[PDB]
């Protein structure tokens, strides 16, 4: 499975998933928000046998989500 970080709020795993979908079969998209207001922040865990895309779109760092940056890494 792959990680994230910095999914904004407004954010949902539907985002992550539908997102990496497209990258890899993504059978599991999760996404974790901060705590109550502890949107700042964000931690994901999502998955697709499709390591070829997670050896890419998991280095850089600047991904688009729904519309954040946030960073992603082949977990």
């Amino acid at each position: 499975k792959i990680f994230v970080g910095g999914l904004s709020v407004n954010t949902t795993v539907e985002d992550v998933k539908h997102y990496f979908e497209q990258f890899g079969k993504v059978d599991d998209a999760m996404l974790m928000f901060d705590k109550t207001t502890n949107r700042h922040r964000g931690f994901g865990f999502v998955t697709f046998e499709s390591e070829d895309i997670v050896e890419k779109v998991c280095e850089i760092h600047f991904h688009e989500i729904n519309n954040k940056m946030v960073e992603c890494k082949k977990a």
